[PDB]
């Protein structure tokens, strides 16, 4: 033997035989991260008596850093700010690590209404860091250092063909995997195909609709107006026209026709603008799309911004007037349509990530939590049903009202008009989330219905021109099964609409939902099908629309430019402009290079889909419900039969299995090349 | 196409596809359980003001359950705890969440010294019933069909034990039960070198080599007493302290009566466990083979007042008429040892020696040492949340688990904690504890063993000590570039205004007299390597295979179901029947309980932590005392750890052929 000695003086004494530049950092270890948070006075400091003084020690953020160290450092004090939110709502009664009996009356002193003046719809009121009164969000500020370095990043290029390269390099290997890739997978990520595909199967898969008369007949004068004959036809003819409308954004946020989108972006020196700006800009987009009978999206015209008339906006329309239609330039080369794309893009980041993400699920969502909290007493049957689908949801919410919202998406966003905003009022990121919250419909969002309001006969259609409609092809079928399971559960107890009437609670509930809560689109339930439906609508947003809007936020964001957040530069002045449109105009409109504080947008863009991500679904919560319901006696509970949920549970967890079966089919299904769909797998959602 | 109405209602319409029953349930989805726990009353309970009462709401546990419900039941209910002090610890101040600036006078007022009233050595003064809602968890009974335990033969348990298994990833998931010859002397004597308590086993003193020379004369074996007087490479595991750590005299039995209780009340009606306060001695062959020869079931002050039987077997290569199978006296002889070791491992090398000794230099490092200096910001990342998982540990594993299925007792539960014989052994542990000693070098020279610079290939069957010799070089080589960035003398450690004050304090408040009085650089640099490899290697080495040793029962029991043999005649009489009623098999006795918690202990403590992702970390901050030096620093630690990992599997393949694999300090382990 070469003795232990031997071995440890040649490991000391000989060159190093492994380089730790070459073994990119994955994991801060949490220890070392604290320590030099404190070091880098990116902590709060305390008087004498051990008490918050509501400042941080550092009076400016880090001077240097890398691109790959700052985002993993906002994913890990992220990941602190939730750990400390769930510790506070143990502390505070809200939602409690090891269980503890309290009676009705005790819930309705320790959840509260929030009273607004946060800038936030109605939320759990929150009174350790979440004992004071958005200094969390100067915190983060400090972690994003005033210049990074620029080598070996995927924001660099300094053209497009260099982003795409880079992009491809960092795939590893060799449902899961599409989780730790991205749409730049595709060498035609920019196509018509893959474009349109998105609004039937990317990230915001539920607000295209069917396009009404008054549009498509404002878009065949414009055409006319443009002496393109052949699509004027094709909108005349009208068959199966689509509408991804936008344009709503200006009432949201009480923009004239007239004002811009802009975010004037101030770098600071701790809390003092340094005079420098970066400027962000939005665009209220309309996209026109047809379906064909072979189940092929294809977008047909882009509104770039919407104000008020096609007359007062700029419209392009596609060269290709069928998604196999030719022309001597190729969709690659066709800048000013790629432009037009990559600006409807942006709409649908704000739509997606303020309406159908933080909004349509989390919002809504909390408001319905803290209301059952208040109004139905713990022993009850809705709120055994409804609670298991809410665990840990207020904590993470207030998380994300300190951070997310202030911090990352009102500074990528185009809409301003300044970052950081003094007030919340002026700024036009909150006015959306008021304006997407109030103008949310809650029955108008139950399955069928939304799959109904928007025009899409899912339920009868055998053409399947919907074979490219995943999402509402599995939604159908996993409402259907949801139902189910909750009409076995609720008619245990529900026997009729007399009993859902004489219900101490629900009446009370629904008017809390309703006035409290904001959401007056939530029924009064008077019957049993309304409070199955209700109920269905309630687990539906909590797991499978949560996971069908979120679970591949990496896989269609993190290649910033596939869909970016904002634009770099302005809108061109108009149509003439756009069509003169080159490779560097579109190039100089996305985050690419070391100018204009552009790293800094790729990062917060990229980063931001894996701070909304980072066995929580239905077949685990089936198995489990069916598990206390095998261990259960019949005596225990006297309003429902337990050997009914039992059955229900059962027969969910099969029913679950089943589905998950045909939404591989629906998936294979699609036409070929067509972006797989595996967000909702029953072990997924 | 078949329209999606059509497949809704087929579904629904059609019998079920898929039965529930035939997929075992992994994960409790965490809302269901909370509520579950609620509708069964165990919860804690409030006045009208949303205050705690001290009471649970339930009166009595679960009625009835499954094996694998409860066992999972226990993980969840555990990690819970575990959310719960470390909600507590962030509300106290005792390890903030989110990073606060404190000064020194603030942390001596938030980190206090407990007073050992609660019956453990100094701690955190932390400002129960929670041990009664986990015992509301275990049924008053169970469903024995489908168990581990059921058996009613080893056969049975062996063949049920081998079909769980799934599919050092792979080691994880199975236990020692996937060797046939798990109860072989070779397997056995194994676990004294690469098992969960490596650290243990020592040079047999010539007193101790006496005594066995004189009992074997006593039994007439000439051949065996001829291999102690030639005295070649005689090993101990020496047990026998359990006896002076209790206050027990050699008249005295270790015994745990049990109490069965209606709530909280005793029925009446009890279970009896048994401890041993064994001796192995052991013979290292110049191959590296370890070969037990004799093993003391219970020393009682001498040979001459005790049981030792010697192995029929007298080297590695041996043939007897009667196969290792069927020689039960010798096999109930290894059981014994092994409920031993698991005391000694649980109690001594696991919780005292890598947590409470841990926690008091953690205490006084925040009570003593500002954040700003070089020595906090090298110890404090390897202390992450450990102080609230060691106060869930005081809470609930040692009066709730070890206390219960060790064979100590005298009773369980315990009215008296400092009368409980499993808190004087921690005590004992604690106060018998050698900081220095404990480095490294100085263990393996103290326990007799040359791993620094033997050639002969004996200690290659060691891979613990092996491994650890290069990885205690490479952390010390780590903090000696470190501390020398501002240590650059001993005048200014001499100079230094908190290293004397520290070591004070973790000597007198922390008694841990053995840490030493801090004078030079050299002593700096040992202390520090001690503190990481006490937070890190040491810690993985006895705990990450505690699943693997200990979760098929019967080749690592926590105590003996039986009394032992009256004497040697006994023992030697022993059949299959006598090892099988001595173990935690079969549906009498409250045996399935025994085996639960047991098989449970090894998953509670195991519920990118690695001196690889430490490395890259400190390396990362670095980029951006000289810094310069930190960073020089953790780049030749990462890489002499990545050298290191490549000698740790060449030491792990290069045992004797079938020795279990021993893949416990892979840098990304750690
Ligand atoms: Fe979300
Ligand atoms: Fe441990």
């Amino acid at each position: 033997v070469v003795p232990p000695r031997s071995k440890l003086d040649s490991i000391l004494s000989s060159g190093l035989e492994h380089n730790i530049d070459h073994d990119p950092l994955e994991v801060w270890d949490k220890g070392v991260f604290l320590n030099e948070l404190l070091k880098q006075g990116i902590a709060l400091s305390t008087n004498e008596n051990g008490t918050l003084d509501g400042e941080l020690v550092a009076d400016e953020g880090l001077k240097k850093g890398s691109y790959k160290g700052t985002r993993l450092a906002l994913t890990e004090i992220y990941s602190i700010l939730e750990d400390a939110a769930v510790s506070h709502f143990d502390k505070r009664g809200y939602e409690p690590i090891f269980p503890v009996k309290r009676e009705l009356d005790l819930k309705k002193r320790i959840y509260q209404w929030s009273d607004g003046t946060d800038g936030y719809p109605p939320h759990l009121k929150v009174d350790q860091i979440f004992d004071m009164q958005s200094k969390i969000a100067q915190a983060v500020s400090f972690i994003i250092p005033k210049d990074i370095d620029h080598e070996n990043t995927p924001y660099k290029g300094p053209t497009l063909a260099d982003v795409e390269k880079f992009n491809k390099a960092q795939f590893p290997k060799t449902a899961d995997i599409m989780k730790g890739r991205n749409i730049g997978e595709y060498d035609d990520w920019y196509s018509d195909a893959r474009f349109a595909q998105q609004h039937f199967s990317g990230v915001n898969p539920s607000t295209i609709e069917t396009a009404s008369q008054d549009k498509i007949k404002e878009y065949i004068s414009e055409a006319q107006k443009q002496g393109l004959d052949k699509v004027k036809a094709i909108l005349e003819d009208g068959k199966d026209i689509l509408i991804q409308d936008y344009s709503y954004f200006r009432e949201a946020t009480g923009a004239t026709n007239e004002q811009i989108f802009q975010n004037t972006v101030y770098e600071l020196k701790g809390t003092t603008p340094t005079g420098k700006t970066t400027s962000r800009y939005a665009a209220a987009s309309v996209v026109i799309f047809q379906l064909h009978e072979d189940g092929r999206l294809h977008p047909l015209a882009i509104t770039l911004d919407y104000k008020g008339s096609l007359d007062n906006s700029i419209t392009i329309f596609n060269r290709r007037l069928s998604p196999d239609d030719t022309c001597d330039i190729a969709e690659k080369e066709d800048w000013p349509w790629r432009y037009a794309k990559t600006v409807a893009q942006t709409a649908d980041w704000a739509r997606h990530e303020v309406a159908t993400h933080l909004v349509d699920t989390h919002m809504i969502e909390e408001a319905i939590i803290v209301a059952t909290n208040r109004i139905i007493p713990e022993g009850e049957l809705l709120y055994e049903i409804l609670s298991p689908h809410w665990f840990r949801t207020l904590s993470l919410n207030a998380a994300a009202r300190k951070l997310l919202v202030p911090g990352v998406i009102a500074r990528i966003a185009g809409f301003g008009p300044t970052s950081p905003s003094l007030d919340f009022k002026g700024n036009n990121a909150f006015k959306l989330i008021d304006w997407s919250y109030k103008n949310f419909n809650f029955q108008d969002k139950y399955i069928p219905n939304d799959l109904k309001k928007r025009g899409f006969d899912i339920k009868g259609d055998k053409s399947g021109k919907y074979k490219n409609y995943p999402y509402a092809n599995d939604m159908y079928l996993l409402w259907g099964i949801i139902r189910n399971f909750v009409k076995t559960v609720i008619e245990s107890q529900y026997t009729s609409d007399h009993v859902v009437q004489k219900d101490p609670y629900i009446g009370g509930w629904c008017k809390e939902i309703q006035t409290n809560g904001q959401i007056p689109t939530f029924p009064t339930i008077t019957t049993v099908e309304q409070l199955i439906d209700a109920v269905t609508m309630c687990i539906h947003t909590a797991s499978p629309q949560h996971t069908a809007v979120n679970y591949l936020q990496d896989y269609y964001y993190s290649f910033v430019p596939a869909k970016p957040p904002a634009l770099c530069t302005p809108l061109p002045q108009d149509l003439s402009a756009l069509q003169g449109y080159t490779e560097k105009d579109l190039t100089a409109a996305l985050p690419i290079g070391t100018e204009d504080m552009k790293w800094k947008d790729w990062l917060l863009a990229a980063q931001l889909p894996e701070l909304l991500s980072y066995d929580y679904n239905l077949i685990t919560y089936a198995k489990s419900l069916y598990n206390v319901n095998k261990n259960r006696t019949i005596t225990e509970n006297t309003k429902f039969n337990c050997k009914t949920i039992k059955k229900a549970a059962a027969d969910f967890y099969s029913h679950l299995k089943s589905a998950g079966v045909e939404f591989e089919n629906y998936s294979k299904g699609q036409t070929a090349g067509t972006v797989e769909y595996p967000v909702l797998q029953p072990e997924t959602t």
